C-alpha cells in the first residue's frame, strides 16, 4: 500500500500590507526573507555534506548531526528562518541533497524605535502581535495561496502540479499619525525624562477637528527592528495600556459641569480659605494655601482643590460624571487594540462627599493618556467629541455635542487665562500663538494596596491651540521626575511648549497672537 506518489497541498506566503504615516512615508514594510529547511531522509543519503551545512548554519557539528538523526523519520523540519536572500544563496550554493528554500516576509520598520508602539511588531509566523499589526491584522495579513505538488514515499517533492489557489496580497494601511510630528514628539519626551531623570512617560496629539492621533509616543521605546532582547517593559504602549490618576487635569471637566448648572459664572466667587476642608475623616487640602475668595478662573489658575469640591458639593457629582463620560474619561475609545485598558470611572447612586471631591479633582478615576487627550480634544471642539482614530480620516464622521458650545468655549477662556494670566502656567506658552491647558501632579498610588505614595509622583500637562481657532490637542504624562522641581507646570508643560510650537508650524497653522485688527 503505503503512497507511491502523494498528492499534497502547500501554503504559499501572502505579502503583508504596507502600512504608511498619513503622507505615505513607510512605516511597516514587508521584505523578502529566505526560509531553509530540509527532508531528513534525503539528507540521510549525503552525511558527507553535513559537517560543510553546519559551519556554513552557525552549528556545532555533532549537534547538528544529532538533531538530524533523531529526526530521520521526519519529511520537514527548519534549519533557520527568515535569512536574508543574500545569506540563502550561500547555504544553497552548498548544493546538499535534501535541502531547500522558501520565500517568506517578515517585516521591516523603517522609523525604528520613533513609532513602535504605534506601529507595533509581528511575531515569528508574520502575524500582528503588538500595536497596528495586530490590531488591523486581518486588514495587513491578506490570505495564503494554495500550491499543489505531487511528493515520494520519504518526502520529496516530484513536480508543481498547479496553483489550486493564489495568494492575496494583504491591504495598504495610513496610519493618522503624521510621522514628522511623531519625530519631534519622541524627541522631546525623550529629552524631558532624561532631563528629569524620570522613569516613563507618554505623549498623544490629537486633531479636534477629525479624531485622529497625529502623534503617539512613550519612553522606554525599542527597536523592533532588533528581534533579540525581547524586552516587555519597553514594549508597552503606555499611552494606551498604563492607566493613571489624572487629577488637576480634570478640573476643566467639573467645571463645564458647573457653568452648564446653570448655577455659576466665571465671576462668581468661592471661599477656599484656609485651604483645607475637613470631610469627616478626610481633609481636602491645597497645596498653596494663602487664598480666601478666588473667582472660577482663579480656581483652576491656582489649583484649588478645596474650591473645585465645594463647587463640586452645590451642584452634585452626578453631572460631573456625566460630563466626565461623555467625554470619554473610563470609556472604551473604540480604537479596538487587543489589551487597551479602559480604566474606571466610578459611579454612585448616593454620592458620598469624599468620592464627590476627590472626583471633581481628578482621584478615585483611573483613566489613559489617549482618554484625556480626546476628552481635552472635545473640550477644544467647542464641546464636540469625534471618534478616535488611529487610521487617516478623508470623510470625518459626525461628532457627538457633549458639552454645549457656549461653555466650551467658556472654559477655553479659562485655560487660556491658566497659560497666559500672572501666577498661571508660563511654561506651556507657545511664542507667537495663543495656547491654553491646565497642569496636574498626582502622588502614584501604592502598590501594596493601601493608599499613595509619598515620594513618587506623576506629571501632567493638557492643553490645546490656537486658543483662538484650536486645532490640536496633546497630553504629556511623566512618571517619577527625580528632581526637586516635580510639578506639572515645571517638568510637563514645558514639553508641551516644545512640542506644540513645532506641531503647529509642522501644520502650518498661522500665529494668533497677533494684534487686535
Ligand atoms: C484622594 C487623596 N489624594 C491623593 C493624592 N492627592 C494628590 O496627589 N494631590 C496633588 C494635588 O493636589 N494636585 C492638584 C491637581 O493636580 C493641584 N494641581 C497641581 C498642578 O497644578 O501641578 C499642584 C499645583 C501641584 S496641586 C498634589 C499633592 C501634593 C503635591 C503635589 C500635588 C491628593 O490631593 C489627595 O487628596
Amino acid at each position: 500500500q503505503d503512497p507511491a506518489r502523494s498528492v499534497r497541498h502547500i501554503a504559499i506566503p501572502a505579502h503583508r500590507g504596507l502600512i504608511t504615516d498619513r503622507n505615505g512615508e513607510p512605516l511597516a514594510v514587508s521584505t523578502p526573507v529566505t526560509t531553509l529547511w530540509a527532508n531528513p531522509k534525503e539528507l540521510m543519503t549525503a552525511k558527507e555534506r553535513w559537517p560543510q551545512l553546519a559551519a556554513a548554519l552557525g552549528q556545532d557539528t555533532k549537534l547538528f548531526a544529532d538533531r538530524i538523526e533523531q529526526n530521520a523519520e521526519r519529511e520537514f523540519i527548519y534549519l533557520v528562518r527568515g535569512l536574508t536572500p543574500e545569506q540563502g544563496e550561500g547555504v544553497i550554493a552548498l548544493k546538499v541533497p535534501g535541502v531547500y528554500s522558501i520565500e517568506e516576509f517578515r517585516r521591516f520598520y523603517p522609523a525604528g524605535e520613533v513609532v513602535a508602539h504605534a506601529v507595533g511588531f509581528t511575531d515569528v509566523d508574520d502575524r500582528g502581535r503588538e500595536g497596528i499589526e495586530l490590531a488591523f491584522d486581518e486588514w495587513l495579513a491578506g490570505v495564503p495561496g494554495k500550491r499543489q505538488v505531487l511528493k515520494d514515499r520519504r518526502g520529496r517533492v516530484i513536480k508543481d502540479v498547479q496553483v489550486t489557489k493564489n495568494a492575496k496580497p494583504g491591504k495598504t494601511l495610513a496610519l493618522s499619525i503624521d510621522l514628522r510630528l511623531q519625530y519631534l514628539a519622541h524627541r522631546e519626551l525623550r529629552n524631558a525624562l532624561l532631563e528629569n531623570g524620570a522613569k516613563a512617560g507618554s505623549l498623544v496629539i490629537m486633531d479636534v477637528k477629525t479624531g485622529e492621533i497625529l502623534a503617539m509616543t512613550n519612553q522606554p521605546t525599542y527597536n523592533p527592528n532588533n528581534r533579540r532582547n525581547l524586552q516587555p517593559a519597553a514594549m508597552r504602549n503606555r499611552a494606551m495600556i498604563d492607566v493613571f490618576e489624572p487629577g488637576s487635569t480634570v478640573k476643566p471637566f467639573s467645571m463645564s459641569a458647573a457653568l452648564a448648572s446653570g448655577r455659576w459664572k466665571p465671576s462668581d466667587i468661592v471661599d477656599v480659605y484656609p485651604g483645607t476642608l475637613q470631610i469627616g475623616r478626610y481633609t481636602i487640602r491645597d497645596v498653596s494655601r494663602n487664598s480666601r475668595q478666588l473667582d472660577l478662573t482663579g480656581i483652576l489658575i491656582k489649583s484649588s482643590n478645596v474650591g473645585i469640591s465645594k463647587i463640586a458639593f452645590d451642584i452634585g457629582a452626578e453631572s460631573i460624571y456625566s460630563v466626565m463620560q461623555q467625554v470619554g474619561l473610563g470609556q472604551d475609545t473604540g480604537l479596538g487594540f487587543p489589551g487597551e485598558r479602559v480604566g474606571n470611572l466610578p459611579n454612585h447612586r448616593k454620592w458620598p462627599k469624599a468620592e464627590t471631591a476627590t472626583l471633581a479633582y481628578g482621584y478615585g478615576l483611573s483613566v489613559t493618556a489617549i482618554q484625556l487627550a480626546h476628552a481635552y480634544a472635545a473640550l477644544a471642539n467647542d464641546g464636540k467629541s469625534v471618534p478616535l482614530s488611529m487610521t487617516r480620516v478623508d470623510r470625518v464622521p459626525d461628532g457627538v455635542q457633549v458639552i454645549s458650545p457656549e461653555v466650551a468655549s467658556t472654559v477655553q477662556g479659562m485655560l487660556q487665562q491658566v497659560v497666559e494670566a500672572q501666577g498661571g502656567v508660563f511654561r506651556a506658552q507657545v511664542p507667537g500663538y495663543h495656547a491654553a491647558g491646565k497642569s496636574g501632579t498626582a502622588r502614584k498610588v501604592s502598590v501594596g494596596t493601601k493608599g499613595y505614595r509619598e515620594n513618587a509622583y506623576r506629571s501632567l500637562f493638557a492643553g490645546f491651540a490656537p486658543a483662538t481657532d484650536p486645532r490640536i490637542a496633546m497630553v504629556v504624562v511623566i512618571d517619577e521626575p527625580s528632581k526637586a522641581g516635580y510639578f506639572g507646570g515645571l517638568v510637563s508643560a514645558p514639553v508641551f511648549s516644545k512640542v506644540m510650537a513645532g506641531a503647529l508650524r509642522l501644520m502650518n497653522v498661522p500665529p494668533d497672537n497677533l494684534p487686535t485688527a
